[PDB]
């Protein structure tokens, strides 16, 4: 992959609908309310509206005004691609009817969805591609439409690598032809923004939003969370929905929160989960019930916990030679047992070929449903990107390019998939079920490859920086349907080491 630069692109797409809604608004108020919504988790937002000192109105416009002077100028993060218009109306609606309404935690509270995340009416879905950049959606995503629900509202989406970095092998991730590179606030350009949920990642590292709405097909969340360090959470295939998100690979897909805390990612979590009769791959949690996964969080939870460790700190480079060493003592200090040093095998579990063949079908059947689409086929998309390249296609399109021409069967492909999850889920359930092992914890994105095919569960939590200041991850493999427990485990290494420093802008 090519070096990220300073690229972006369409820059009034996201200042003119803030510079709209900020015509009547007082910067006194907004300057001395940031600092005390900066960092603050979303139970602490909750108590600073209770008390008078704040509101959702005024909660909206200062991430607002940060977008505007952040993302889009200033250190110019570039990790918004669509901002809500009607997000003060929205705003000042919850307001009105707070007291009345007022149940969950997201009540009120903006939420930043990933590009490829569809939206009725009000922000365009184009996953990151120039050729969908003006494509608004009929019908919102199911878990945009179950956010709703709960008092939540979209706040803006979030940029991306294009197609979740299925593109070119030489793209930067980070990088979309739709708005452009996004940047790192730990240190733009120096440091990689990983992908593909970069923007989702970015938002709720530099206080753009609370929380976040990522998609991963292959640690496309726990690699980003990890690299801007922030909470990142991968879910069980079939827990939640995704219906109403631009497809990669429909095997491996899925949609998952994103936040700076553990508990304000669990907090999403709650109304992204449920039933789906569109997804049928939501019908493997149907004989369960829906939980608040922020009761049972408690600073013991790895008291007695067997994590399994999937990194060797003296076979570590001297560069994260020093938090690693501080990821182990972490772990024992809060009452772990630790195991050895666990080398997970990859062997038989295809990645590639998965993709090569599922994408074209996925967009193509994704855009036969869709009403007033530009494009109908991949086909059309590479056609459309050829008369424009320099722009629309600046560092190529040969993976499309490739899932188009491709000579895969349907019985070649089932095939691969069929042994693929056997030998991952097997692999995991040796240490994880068989060896009574309770969580596996990684260093960034080193083991996702396994996780990911078999649907086991993953937990992205800040690990700390190493010598140069790059942001290093922790991410936890949890088992089948364990949500409740990885959160739990997370929650605990999370408050027992509190690696997480906000980033200078």
């Amino acid at each position: 992959p090519k070096e990220p630069e300073r690229i972006v692109y369409d820059k009034e797409r996201v200042l003119q609908p803030i510079h709209n809604q900020l015509k009547g608004i007082n910067i006194e108020n907004v300057k001395i309310k940031e600092k005390e919504v900066v960092n603050a988790t979303v139970d602490e937002l909750q108590k600073m509206i209770d008390d008078g000192k704040l509101s959702y109105e005024e909660l909206t416009s200062i991430y607002l005004f940060r977008i505007q002077e952040h993302d889009q100028n200033g250190i110019t993060l570039n990790s918004v691609t669509e901002i809500n218009p009607n997000a003060m109306e929205e705003a000042r609606k919850l307001d009105q009817e707070r007291s009345r309404n007022k149940k969950s935690n997201l009540y009120g509270i903006p939420v930043v969805v990933k590009d490829n995340v569809q939206t009725a009416k009000v922000m365009p879905t184009s996953a990151g591609t120039y050729v969908l950049k003006d494509w608004i959606a009929d019908q919102d995503a199911t878990i945009v439409k179950q956010l709703k629900e709960e008092g939540a509202f979209v706040l803006g989406k979030a940029n991306m690598s294009e197609w979740a970095n299925y593109l070119s092998f030489t793209m930067p991730s980070g990088y979309s032809g739709k708005k452009g590179q996004n940047l790192n606030p730990y240190g733009p350009i120096m440091f990689d923004t990983s992908g593909s949920s970069s923007g989702s990642a970015t938002v709720v590292a530099a206080d753009f939003a609370p929380l976040a709405v990522g998609t991963e097909t292959t640690g496309s969340i726990v690699a980003p969370a990890a690299q801007q360090s922030v909470v990142g959470l991968r879910p069980s295939l079939g827990r939640v929905s995704r219906t109403g998100i631009i497809p990669l690979a429909e095997t491996l897909d899925t949609a998952g929160p994103m936040a700076r805390t553990v508990k304000d990612a669990a907090t999403l979590f709650n109304a992204m989960i449920g039933y789906d009769e569109k997804d049928v791959m939501t019908e493997k949690v149907k004989d369960k019930e829906r939980i608040d996964y922020t009761k049972d969080l408690s600073i013991d939870g790895l008291k007695g916990k067997k994590i399994g460790l999937l990194f060797s700190v003296d076979q570590q480079d001297e560069n994260r030679k020093a938090v690693a060493e501080k990821i182990r003592k972490d772990l024992q200090d809060a009452g772990a047992i630790l195991t050895d040093y666990i080398q997970l095998n990859n062997g038989g579990v295809d990645n590639l070929q998965t993709l090569e063949y599922e994408f074209k079908h996925n967009v193509n059947d994704y855009f036969s449903q869709q009403k007033n689409v530009p494009v109908k086929s991949l086909k059309e998309i590479i056609a459309f990107n050829k008369r424009d390249s320099n722009r629309r296609i600046k560092y190529g399109q040969t993976l499309i390019e490739a899932s188009e021409k491709s000579t895969i069967t349907k019985d070649e492909f089932e095939k691969v998939v069929q042994t693929s999850q056997e030998n991952a889920k097997k692999e995991l359930n040796k240490y994880l079920v068989e060896k009574g092992l309770d969580a596996l914890v990684m260093i960034n994105n080193e083991e996702v490859l396994l996780s990911a095919v078999a649907g086991y569960p993953e937990l992205a939590v800040p690990a700390g920086y190493d010598n140069n200041g790059e942001p290093v991850g922790a991410v936890f493999v949890g088992k089948q349907f364990g949500e409740k427990e990885l959160f739990n485990i997370g929650y605990a290494y999370e408050q027992q080491s509190k690696n997480r420093k906000p980033p200078k802008l």
